[PDB]
């Protein structure tokens, strides 16, 4: 049983309310690389209007810029998709209140997930954060991705993320066994949030 569903990377109004009906969580995404970045003023609305949970979602690397953009959209969750120190991420939750989704990559470093599972754990254990996200990556090492996220489910309540899709989240789920899972492109339509693509993939997180 997965008990903590994200949808990430809404948009507009639309998407939100849309995604508030299903989703525990959700996210709009500020200063990266991305397809759903909107300006602070536009994720500022967002966050003033969102009903559950809404994670500011970024790869800035440094305080000064966090703490701008945590001043200007009133955020009161972040997601910290970079490797800023994890004092700097201490002086966000003190400074501004906020609490903290750590984003980590899978690394690919052996062909033993269990050697690569080790290091994630060691970068793991050095933060204080209220969630751990596992960012899967593509190919053939995908596999390898989930092997070594097991390994780290059985440690941490994490919330799995990454490619996943109405059809691919359920050999996701019961393979890694993670207490959340995050998903934003597999329930677009056309880059949109949409509801019949979200109904699927909740089906299977629900069913089994
Ligand atoms: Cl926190
Ligand atoms: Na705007």
């Amino acid at each position: 049983m997965v008990e903590f569903v994200k949808i990430c990377g809404v948009k507009t109004m639309d998407e939100l309310r849309l995604v508030e009906r299903y989703a525990d969580a959700t996210g709009v995404v500020v200063n990266s690389r991305s397809k759903r970045k909107v300006p602070l003023k536009t994720a500022a609305e967002l966050i003033e209007m969102a009903e559950i949970p809404i994670y500011l979602v970024s790869t800035m690397k440094t305080f000064p810029e966090w703490a701008n953009a945590v001043e200007k959209t009133g955020a009161e969750y972040i997601q910290v998709h970079s490797d800023m120190h994890p004092k700097a991420v201490n002086r966000l939750k003190d400074e501004y209140g906020v609490s903290v989704m750590k984003a980590f990559m899978v690394p690919r470093e052996s062909d033993d997930p269990a050697e690569d599972a080790e290091r994630l754990l060691e970068l793991i254990g050095q933060y204080e954060v209220d969630k751990i996200l596992l960012d899967t990556g593509v190919g053939s090492g995908r596999r390898h991705d989930y092997r070594v996220s097991a390994i780290i489910a059985k440690e941490y309540p994490i919330v799995l993320a990454g490619g996943l899709t109405p059809e691919n989240v359920g050999e996701a789920i019961r393979w890694v066994k993670p207490a959340g899972v995050d998903v934003s492109s597999g329930v677009e339509r056309n880059g949109v949030k949409d509801r019949v693509l979200i109904e699927a993939f909740m089906a299977v997180v629900r069913n089994g």
